[PDB]
DNA sequence: GATAATTTTCAGAATTTTCAGAAAATTTAG
DNA sequence: GATAATTTTCAGAATTTTCAGAAAATTTAG
């Protein structure tokens, strides 16, 4: 089988994934079978985000690592230290994949080590071992796709998480400024008696009690309402029921 | 230069390319330099996303094709019955990216091309030239790695778009059901002498031509602020400008 | 010498130091007297920023580290590894702040590494070095006080620039929201015949081919003066004389 | 538990806390953990800045002390003749820190005074207090480290607040510079209806006892707004809400 | 000393704005 | 079907606001 069969292989699992999330994990068996190796993909903090392994799984510690989600803290720090692409490391080297106890099993091991790179920093490294054979060009460049596609996979869900909590402020900020100045202290007072996230008060009470206008009230739910900062019903004798969709609303506002 | 070299150039675009779009007219230059082609990257219905092109560029339909920003009807269909990689393709062939009437400077021509993939569905075409040299399967491999992640950047692009115009639908439903009866009167007729995307008016000439209230118009356009679906700036004794973030908005409006 | 008189020593240089800053290279000299060691207070990045040498002043590899105002980048990298205070390190050690060149004069050094913390991340490293002697506790009480006091020093420091820019924003914002719709067009319109810092235009000319009344601009201006982003002085006939003296007010006005 | 123990323990808490604020609670109970005393640290006239004690809370006198936020008048001026570092006082002596009355508890107390300096002027002093274990040479070195940081955060406190006080009165003066005569004039009058730091008026009704025309008024506030020296809201027809962000303003102007 | 050129100041109208409150509309329980 | 309880809607006045422009004030050159 060919280079060519080989990145055709690896290029079809992302070209046909329904969706837009890519798994990690489904990366790391096809980044496998086309190398024959044990195959890690961990963070910058050594978070396990997908592996493949064979031979491994026959140690007692990868078994206690997989379940912890995470690899020795110490050897995730050594894994930052490898700037480029380095192949071929034998058992006798600290970079190695494979433990160093059950060293006569993996005499002859090489690893090789991919970093993870996206939008101009450090992602996550792309480690892959062997028991025998070395590592030639024709696999670094298969290598070399994953890290850099794995990177993009990483950087959009960062970035897309990012664009999530941007707009939430903007939705808060956005609704705390076409508030007027009574009716900021309106919905000062309704959060107050509300307690949580979402409640049964009289808004008409409240009014008198602290001495506001009740169309006040009523302008500043709806204009929360309008903003997607609250869900609001009316109950007539019953009541106004409050949802609050937001929750670092109120927070911002006694900021403002 | 070995693939190995030429993979590591394409790769460093994309790992160092600043916040999250990448600009296609620098991969498809990229991907010029490392095969030494004439680039078209275009989507279904023939839009240049991007190109890099050298000799192609001394004849005058190409140049005109720039100008549009699409490649000929004809060709556009026959890149779509291509559904599969075919390279090496003569001068006398319909799918070449060659103008035939220059066959003096292209008559050796060679042409690949590398149907774009993502999600399982057919999102755009990366078409390679050469005036002479052949195509050897070091090259299919960039080609094929290209089309796949221009099919990332696409399939990621498409999701975000579709996305936003959901975020907006709701923006704009969720401010509409903020509005009173007579509010949501006013917003209509405003927004029916506005004319366009943005502009000035005075609204309490506009209140008095139809009968209502001004501080229902205020207050209106207060709510609209709220969902970001307006922009408004009182100017006093000049009137109120008002700029629309939402298209849409209006003629969902109508809708109820 | 005891203890008490080494604390005392280094304590004295910081009780009476005049002014807020503290110079790192006078903290290099006074940990050197009482520990006799080659001292390195080093950045993240290796920069250096203190030191007290004379033993490795011997190397020719030192000499021309102390004019790069830097350290191997590869040796910077491998400070970040040790997160504990970890002495006694001989010159066949990585870590050994020795040249391990010329190990025949340095078989019984020792070297020591103390990591700068502050506000709960790392902000620097301060390497100790002797030729034959070992570490005790009682240089590691010196040390550590090294340490967290030069975090104190960086702390602030980095503190105090970020609070310079933080006004700076508020500044050029506080004055970005006081200026009305025609103040603000007004205002992009002078910026643009101005070209650059400061010059000398006549605002009435400005005014009347633009279509914005003079007043309106007088009425910018003088709220751009009163934020601290310019500074105006007013010659009759010959115009009006301008000095921006907050840059980024421009970049910030468009993105309003 | 050894010296390097406790150091260890106190410059964790300077190296971890958030922000660039050491509250100086944290500080003197720390101190008062590893070296097993009753800590005070009080300013050159007295006033506790931080305190952790247990034996002395026993005492009528202490617990007064501490609600009053100061020491005795005579004890404060007692400190400050301690030019230095005096330890293992008797309880006979008039630097002994417990009260004499409870002397059944506190006849083999000992306690050190410790000068916090910073500058080379004296800004406080740490005072530690033991019932029965005397002070050994270990103790000292910690209550002059600890008096000594103690210095380094009081030195950056009091330099802040001069740049503070120093950049309000650069605002209030430049901000002044801004307003017109009228302008001027109409802001002496506010201000005098205000009565307060912050309040509720009526602009329009001050503009026509005294005889100005409201546009001045608005634009001498907006002008004010734009260099921070106040915040204002607009509330139709209930009037003009004015908070004022900087004391000293409208001192200042009746100056000029 | 005075003309000429901008630059500021000041005054005034039209519009925009926020708040009050009475009438209308709604929900819930009967 | 109807009372009672809030909840909304709507209308209206008082105040705040932005802009225009004519008169005043300033600087520069003579
Ligand atoms: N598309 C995709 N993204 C993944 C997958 N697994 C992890 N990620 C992304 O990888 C990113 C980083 O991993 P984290 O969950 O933050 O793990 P961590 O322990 O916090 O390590 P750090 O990210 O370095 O802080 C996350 O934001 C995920 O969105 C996966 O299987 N598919
Ligand atoms: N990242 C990135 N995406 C691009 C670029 N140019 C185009 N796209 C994406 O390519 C897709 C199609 O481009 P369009 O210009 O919309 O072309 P079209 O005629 O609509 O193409 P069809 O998808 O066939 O309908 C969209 O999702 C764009 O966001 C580019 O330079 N960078
Ligand atoms: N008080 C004081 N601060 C110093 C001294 N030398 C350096 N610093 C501070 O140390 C901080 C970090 O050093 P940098 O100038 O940023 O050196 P760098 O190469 O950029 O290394 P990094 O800070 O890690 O990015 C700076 O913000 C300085 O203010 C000094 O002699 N005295
Ligand atoms: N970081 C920090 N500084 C503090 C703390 N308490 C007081 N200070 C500083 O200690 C200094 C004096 O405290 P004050 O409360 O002003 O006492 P004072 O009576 O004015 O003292 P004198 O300086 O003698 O006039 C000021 O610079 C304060 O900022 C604290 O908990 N943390
Ligand atoms: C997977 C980690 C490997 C075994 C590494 N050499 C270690 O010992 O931690
Ligand atoms: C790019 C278009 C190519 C050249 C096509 N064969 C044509 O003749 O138009
Ligand atoms: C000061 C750096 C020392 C000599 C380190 N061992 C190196 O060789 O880079
Ligand atoms: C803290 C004050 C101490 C106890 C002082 N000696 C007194 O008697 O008041």
């Amino acid at each position: 089988m060919s280079l060519l069969s080989k990145t055709r292989e690896l290029n079809t699992l992302l070209q046909k994934h329904k969706g837009i999330a890519v798994d990690f994990k489904d990366v790391a068996q096809t980044i496998s079978s086309v190398t024959v190796t044990n195959v890690f993909i961990v963070s910058r903090r050594g978070k396990i985000l997908g592996s493949s392994l064979n031979e491994l799984l026959k140690s007692q510690r990868i078994i206690q690592m997989l379940e912890e989600r995470h690899i020795p803290s110490e050897y995730t720090e050594r894994l930052m230290e490898v700037k480029q692409t380095e192949s071929n490391i034998d058992i006798d080297n600290v970079l190695t994949v494979f433990p160093p106890e059950n060293r006569e099993l993996f005499i002859d091991s090489r690893t090789t080590i991919f970093p993870i790179l996206g939008g101009g920093e450090r992602l996550g490294t792309l480690v892959l071992g062997r028991v025998h054979d070395d590592f030639n060009e024709n696999d670094l460049v298969l290598g070399e796709y994953a890290a850099t596609v794995i990177g993009m996979e990483i950087l959009r869900e960062k970035h897309s998480e990012v664009e999530k909590e941007a707009r939430d402020k903007a939705a808060i900020t956005m609704a705390i400024n076409s508030l007027s100045y009574s009716e900021k202290e309106a919905i000062e007072h309704i959060f107050e008696e509300l307690g949580g996230t979402e409640g049964l008060l009289i808004a008409s009470k409240v009014a008198d009690r602290v001495g506001i206008t009740r169309s006040v009230i009523v302008n500043a739910l709806r204009k929360l309402e309008s903003a997607g900062v609250i869900e609001s019903r009316s109950l007539g004798m019953k009541g106004t029921f409050i949802k609050v969709k937001k929750e670092k609303f109120l927070d911002e506002l006694e900021k403002s």
